[PDB]
């Protein structure tokens, strides 16, 4: 397939993917997308099928993994430093209807080759989160527990496809998106480690 960068006019687009990925209270709004695709037009890409945005990645550099303690999911954009050695991702995303075909692990992958190709950096990180956690709460299972896979079960869907591709957690980051009620308003601190 062919991948290129995102562009203003793709805004249209970004958000009716925004809003099959995610559900109301999850959705960043239409002036955010916009935001990102302008702070670091560098660091977003669109991946094309059949003509169609079915998946998107953003990402900004900031100064390093440290900057993310006690960040939070609305004050965000504080962070962008031009001449940092972490590229953050700030969304991973493809279409509902065309999941489960190898796409998502794609825009990872190729995130993680454009950092490397990009002087300077030396990590890629970013706060992800638990989609299945609530099924482990009832359990009795605590969160920081979860995030670390010691519950005796497998890991969660969305942490392990990071996971799955050489990443590593790094801390867990309370109240960081209280409308995230599934992960208790937390959010898990990703790092993939380059050279
Ligand atoms: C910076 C912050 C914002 C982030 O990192 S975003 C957090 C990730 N997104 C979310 O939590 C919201 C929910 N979105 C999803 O679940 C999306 O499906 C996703 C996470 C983008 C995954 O993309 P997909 O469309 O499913 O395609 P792929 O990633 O290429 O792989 C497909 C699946 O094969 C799974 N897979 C592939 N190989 C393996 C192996 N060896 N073992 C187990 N599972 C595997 C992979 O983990 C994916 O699992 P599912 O989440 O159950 O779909």
């Amino acid at each position: 397939h062919r991948i290129r960068h995102a562009r203003p006019s793709d805004l249209d687009a970004l958000c009716a993917l925004e809003a099959r990925c995610w559900p109301a209270p999850l959705r960043a709004s239409r002036a955010e997308l916009l935001r990102r695709v302008t702070t670091e037009p560098r660091g977003c890409w669109v991946l094309l099928h059949e003509g169609a945005i079915v998946g998107a990645t953003y990402a900004q550099r900031i100064a390093g993994p440290a900057a993310l303690a006690g960040a939070r999911h609305s004050e965000l954009a504080g962070l962008h430093d031009p001449s940092g050695a972490a590229l953050q991702l700030l969304g991973l995303n493809v279409d509902p209807a065309v999941r489960n075909h190898d796409f998502g692990s794609l825009l990872l992958e190729f995130v993680l080759a454009a950092a490397r190709l990009r002087p300077g950096i030396e990590n890629v990180v970013g706060v992800s989160r638990c989609g299945d956690y609530p099924r482990q709460r009832a359990k009795g299972l605590g969160y920081e527990d979860y995030v670390h896979g010691r519950g005796g079960g497998p890991r969660d869907p969305v942490l392990g496809f990071h996971l799955g591709h050489g990443a590593r957690i790094g801390g867990i980051i309370s109240g960081y998106r209280p409308e995230d009620v599934d992960n208790d308003g937390a959010g898990v601190i990703v790092i993939h480690a380059l050279r």
